[PDB]
């Protein structure tokens, strides 16, 4: 189906043989430091290695300054790309840190604000040449039409991507759940994601825990396994490539069953 | 979408407000006994009760004598019926042991044979006027065509059904994995529940820790609730009524999870 594959650096993602998880680096905050205690990423450094062990494909590293955000992420992209054999995403909207991850070790990048929140972040992802991530999200929620809105604001990111000059094989598409949606929105969005293929590139679908989950259920966070398994599940038989969840083992085990249904 | 309900003695289902969940009472055998030991049945009562509390809407009480299973079993529909204020279906292919299930004071009969195993069974829930599950099955496996045979076979026991004259209301429609299908052939019956449903009745969707999950991912029973997962959330947005699961926890969410996403 997808004839191309995911060229990242050393490492190489295949579309077609199987759902691809990323999995969310929790980055729990040595507060004491700013930047590099051991503390910090040794806990992060065992937490990559375990979800490698897992099943996860990537390792995802997530007002506030940018020299911190850089003193913060710089030596903890380094550790675990040296120490965990797989592709790193860093999770930033900006282009002087997007440059600094990528120089530390990063691989694919993440963005929350597609292109839009700072425009320099494209031609940096052009320039190291690297996949980018980009997101629905704005800073009002009037929706005319939800879908026909979602599929014009990522295409206004598609622009800004294209024009700094990120080849279409270096794009992925992110709905963007609880960005800018009520919690009505997101179901409505989860609903008609399969709307999101005729735009031609890769979806990759966030929702592990999400408060969505929790205003259905109406259970929180740490009882959200569940709600995470369909959000993921109905998620993959409407054709999307990565699921980006906190669950790797559970959910790892959910995407392979869904892998063998609908026969991806 | 229905516009009847399944109206079941003091009890009564509805098709359009959430997918309905069947609970596998597992009948531990009291072996020093063939009937109603106090440990045999207080401990199922004790595991029907925590269902009730799971958000469980029906109770399921599963080369051996037809005596035996009538003392094995109307002694513990007895008790269940009494004790748990939910409908409670008996699984027996036997006409002899229909009769006394509902006698007991069981609710809707879920047969293995679908009318086939022994005719009668089917005049039975004609007469006291009870829904009743068709499952495809067989004694061979060879199908010019899985679906079309499915649907064929399926249909030789709606046939039966209606002859004995059991209302159009009354009855529900069961796929039947692990039956008579090498688990490529389960695979593609998941894959293509969908066309079970032109044939205008509920489907009922039997899959908790079934032996193809394990082929698929390679973990044995006590680790197959993930696999169940992904069968019961694509089992649903495909358009089936009820699941019939031993995890009840957490199916009953993965269950409420598609409801809402699906628009149920
Ligand atoms: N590409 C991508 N990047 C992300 C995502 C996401 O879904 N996709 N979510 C993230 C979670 C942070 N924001 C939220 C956290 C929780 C919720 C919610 O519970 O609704 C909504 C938003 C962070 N970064
Ligand atoms: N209506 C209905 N009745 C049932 C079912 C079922 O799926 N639907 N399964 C049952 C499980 C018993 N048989 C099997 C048990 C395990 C497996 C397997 O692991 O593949 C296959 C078959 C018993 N009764």
């Amino acid at each position: 189906k997808w004839d191309y594959d995911l060229r990242c650096g050393e490492y190489t993602l295949n579309l077609n043989e199987k759902t691809l998880i990323m999995g969310i680096l929790n980055v729990t905050p040595d507060s004491f430091s700013d930047g590099g205690s051991y503390n910090e990423v040794d806990a992060a450094v065992r937490h990559a290695k375990e979800m490698r062990d897992e099943g996860a494909h990537i390792i995802d590293i997530g007002k506030v300054s940018v020299e911190e955000e850089i003193k913060r992420v710089v030596p903890m992209i380094q550790a675990v790309s040296k120490e965990v054999k797989l592709p790193i995403s860093i999770d930033t909207y900006k282009a002087e840190v997007a440059k600094q991850a990528i120089e530390a070790g990063a691989h694919i990048i993440n963005d929350i604000w597609g292109a839009k929140a700072e425009p320099k972040i494209a031609e940096v992802a052009a320039h190291y040449d690297v996949p980018i991530i980009l997101m629905h999200n704005r800073d009002n929620m009037n929706y005319r039409n939800l879908m026909a809105d979602m599929i014009a604001d990522l295409y206004d990111s598609i622009k800004i991507a294209k024009d700094a000059g990120v080849r279409d094989e270096n794009i992925i598409l992110d709905p963007g759940i609880g960005f800018a949606k009520t919690p009505e929105q997101n179901l409505e969005a989860m609903r008609n994601l399969e709307q999101l293929n005729v735009l031609g590139y890769p979806v990759l679908l966030g929702t592990s825990r999400k408060s969505f989950i929790g205003h259905v259920l109406d259970l929180p966070v740490e009882e959200r396994l569940e709600g995470t398994g369909a959000t993921v599940c109905l998620g993959i038989e409407k054709g999307c490539e990565f699921v980006r969840v906190h669950d790797v083992k559970e959910m790892s085990r959910m995407a392979k069953m869904m892998d063998a249904m609908i026969g991806k």
